[PDB]
Parts: C-alpha cells; sequence; structure tokens
C-alpha cells in the first residue's frame, strides 16, 4: 500500500469530483462532512497526508479525518477515535489511485455510484471482485494526486 508523504488533491473515481470540504460551514466545532464537491466549490481542499507510525493520518482543511457511523468526518473538536488510515496503491486501476482503508475499524472511504454534489464521504467494508488481483468498484477509489503545498 503506502503513499509517500505529502500534500495532495483527491478525487473520486466514480465521478472525478474533488473530495474534500465545501466553502461554507458553521462556526461550530462540530464534526464537519467530509463532501463529494462540486466543480465550482473545492478550493483548499490539499489534503495533508502524514505517516504515523504505520498507517496516515489525513487532514481535510487542518482537521484530521475520522468515521462516525458509518460517514466521514474532519474532527474539529479532537476526541474522534479511530483517525488512522490505511491507504494502499491500486496500480491495477491506474498509476496515482488508492484505496483508503481503516486501520482499527476495517472499513474504507466509499462514495456511492449515485452520489450528489456535496453528499458525504461513506465509510463501509470495502468489496472487490475476487480476482487476481482484485478489482475494486470506483465507488471505493480515489486518486491521490501531489500538489506542491500552500
Amino acid at each position: 500500500m503506502s503513499i509517500k508523504p505529502g500534500t495532495y488533491e483527491v478525487t473520486s473515481k466514480v465521478n472525478g469530483l474533488h473530495v474534500g470540504r465545501p466553502l461554507a460551514e458553521d462556526r461550530s466545532l462540530l464534526p464537519k462532512r467530509i463532501r463529494v464537491l462540486p466543480e465550482d466549490n473545492n478550493s483548499g481542499n490539499s489534503w495533508v497526508v502524514e505517516k504515523d507510525d504505520d498507517a496516515y493520518i489525513l487532514y481535510c482543511k487542518g482537521a484530521p479525518v475520522a468515521p462516525q457511523e458509518g460517514k466521514l468526518f474532519a474532527d474539529l473538536l479532537g476526541n474522534m477515535e479511530d483517525k488512522k488510515w490505511i491507504v494502499t496503491h491500486q496500480p491495477q486501476h491506474g498509476e496515482n489511485v488508492f484505496t483508503v482503508v481503516n486501520a482499527s475499524t476495517e472499513h474504507g472511504w466509499v462514495v456511492p455510484a449515485d452520489a450528489e454534489e456535496l453528499q458525504q464521504v461513506e465509510v463501509r467494508p470495502l468489496i472487490a471482485a475476487p480476482s487476481y488481483p482484485p478489482r475494486y468498484p470506483a465507488t471505493e477509489l480515489f486518486t491521490f494526486t501531489q500538489v506542491e503545498s500552500d
């Protein structure tokens, strides 16, 4: 698996849309949904990927992301558990394509095939064709494209 630590733009293979947080959110410290974004509402969504021992912590607009009740959020308060992710290259699906699977829950990022703009990214057990290598549905695949920073 693994991925080089650094700063990345992330898109869903389902629709090519960026994943992250939109321009406008409440001023609360409530966990913020990570979403499929419209093309006109996706700036400031270069994720930071940091190695964390054997896994990765993934920051969107400076907050680490974590699963809760089967959905993906940015943790603004800091009390969310399960912040480590296994990020694995799936070269059979393209050069910069990855699955993202929680290191503790074993559930991975999923964008449903019929996701709408602004819909929240899910976190579910991943499924794959029993082929060699396994072939993942696009709903579980993400393109991580290294940027510079900001």
